[PDB]
């Protein structure tokens, strides 16, 4: 498996750890088979775009962490999504509100970057700590010192 790729955007490159790829079937939030390669593993990747830096920690079908940096709310999102799309997870899959047309995983981006508020919306917040040097982000991209989108922090 390639140690550095392009998707959404965003070079990534894997720091840590490894991943093997299983095919399954998910169904998305609109009754549609998607056939998709599931990544199994801990991995730790960078994000660099053109208007956001990102450090991404997921395991299978589960994002860990986004720690994300950008020039502004709409930089920001982009990132975000392009991570939540990535994490494979289930609430992502169940937030698919169109049948999709080609690589699923790029389907999947396409639709969200189209319109992420299902996607934000469904994915989780969680009460925050003040940590120096972060910040989080509600799913209407705005910030919160109290609460955050699951998993992701702003770094400011
Ligand atoms: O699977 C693919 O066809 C490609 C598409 C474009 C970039 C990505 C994501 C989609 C993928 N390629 C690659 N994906 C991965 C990978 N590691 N861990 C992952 N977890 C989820 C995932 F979803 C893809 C990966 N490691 C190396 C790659 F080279």
């Amino acid at each position: 498996i390639s140690s550095s790729f392009s998707f959404g955007g965003f070079t990534f490159k894997r720091t840590s750890g490894s991943s093997v790829k299983k095919e399954e079937e998910v169904l998305t939030g609109n009754l549609q088979t998607l056939k998709i390669r599931v990544h199994e593993g801990y991995e730790e990747f960078t994000m660099v775009g053109r208007r956001a830096t990102a450090i991404l920690r997921k395991a299978t079908r589960r994002l860990i962490q986004l720690i994300v940096s950008g020039r502004d709310e709409q930089s920001i999102a982009e990132a975000i999504i392009v991570a939540m799309v990535f994490s494979q997870e289930d609430c992502m899959i169940k937030a698919v509100r169109g049948d999709l047309n080609l690589n699923p995983m790029h389907q999947l981006l396409r639709h969200f970057q189209k319109d992420a508020k299902v996607l934000f919306q469904n994915w989780g917040i969680e009460p925050i700590d003040n940590v120096m040097g972060m910040i989080g982000i509600l799913p209407d991209m705005t910030p919160s010192t109290e609460m955050s989108l699951r998993g992701v922090r702003v770094s400011k």
